């Protein structure tokens, strides 16, 4: 059953070093992942694997969500930009970590996906997440600058808009790769960006003006 | 199918509790939202979600337009001030609710956007909607006191020009805050305003002399 599988997968993530922070651990224990899945996939809510959720988009594996949350070095009260809402799950886990005084802005290219994610987030009480349909490779200037930015889809490059929209000291985490893809963490300092390679990954293409055709 | 989607989303909004008034429900059923949208988005006209449309504009979900129409407590015959025309869809919805003997004055900062909104409204017969290019944080003195006032963009405060231009007993609905925003409903009574919190929202910023500075 779900609650046992959930617990099992969370202790696994801790043991293996995927997650280590209390807020990340608690966020993953609280968010009901099943609520974000189509009926027929709900029974697989705590199988640590990606799932197709429609329109050729996926919810990421739980270990990837957890690891991304850790790498992103989030804090209560932050304003975060998520590129790629999908089913809304990762946006909800981000919202738990930043808490009620924080804000998550989330851009989704597929209108039908954004509408469903918005309903799930409403239903569950996530009143600090705003999902907007648009081309996420341009970020979202009306609410910028952001403390933290991440994408759940891989671009052939880091879009310039995402860097420009980052606060000084801000950090951006995204998979990048026209072919094979690496998870990159970029930190803004002054007129420099520090980029760290965080390992090979494989996410669905980020499509837009500053991403894939 | 667009027609099916239209009926389906309005019925969704009734059941979610966003809309309940016959005049609001009828206005949402009537205005052809697709006319106001760029060609590639027309097919999405009845998908309920904020949507980036162009020119740094994000239009509100249909549910937010409905809920705002309800909160604003409109009646046939009212004179209404809208700050932030956008593509002109919300102004058309307002125009339906106040009806042919009401008026909507709508202020838009961006001239190209204002001109397209005016032409869509005029093409469709919304001829008691005036689109004016200008700084909406200053309201619109020439057309007097308004029964109702609202904005489609968040400011740091309710601008004093909007309060001055409101009839006694009038209501103003607008988002207040920069990033963390509240939708507030203000009623004027004498030398007072009564302000009610209507929940969190996240509109684009309202920029101008009595709003967010450049």
């Amino acid at each position: 059953d779900l609650e046992e599988q959930k617990k099992a997968v969370i202790e696994k993530l801790i043991r293996e070093g995927y997650i280590k922070s209390k807020r990340v651990i608690d966020a993953l224990l609280k968010v009901p992942r099943e609520e974000f899945l189509p009926e027929h996939l709900k029974e697989y809510a705590y199988v640590d694997t990606p799932l197709e959720i429609g329109y050729g988009q996926t919810i990421s594996a739980i270990h990837m969500v957890g690891m991304m949350c850790e790498l992103l070095d989030l804090k209560p009260g932050m304003k975060v930009l998520e590129i790629g809402t999908g089913c809304g799950y990762h946006a909800a886990v981000t919202a738990e970590i930043v808490g009620e005084d924080g804000l998550v802005v989330s851009i989704e290219r597929i209108p039908e996906l954004a509408e469903k994610a918005e309903r799930t987030l409403r239903k569950l009480g996530y009143d600090n997440v705003i999902v907007i349909v648009g081309d996420g490779t341009l970020g979202y200037e009306p609410l910028a600058p952001y403390d933290r930015i991440y994408t759940t889809a891989a671009g052939p490059k880091i879009p310039e808009p995402l860097i420009r929209q980052l606060k000084d000291g801000g950090k951006l985490l995204m998979p990048v790769g026209r072919y094979l893809q690496r998870l990159v963490l970029a930190e803004k300092r002054g007129d420099e960006i520090i980029i760290k390679d965080c390992g090979p990954v494989a996410f669905v293409p980020l499509v837009g003006k500053e991403g894939f055709q």
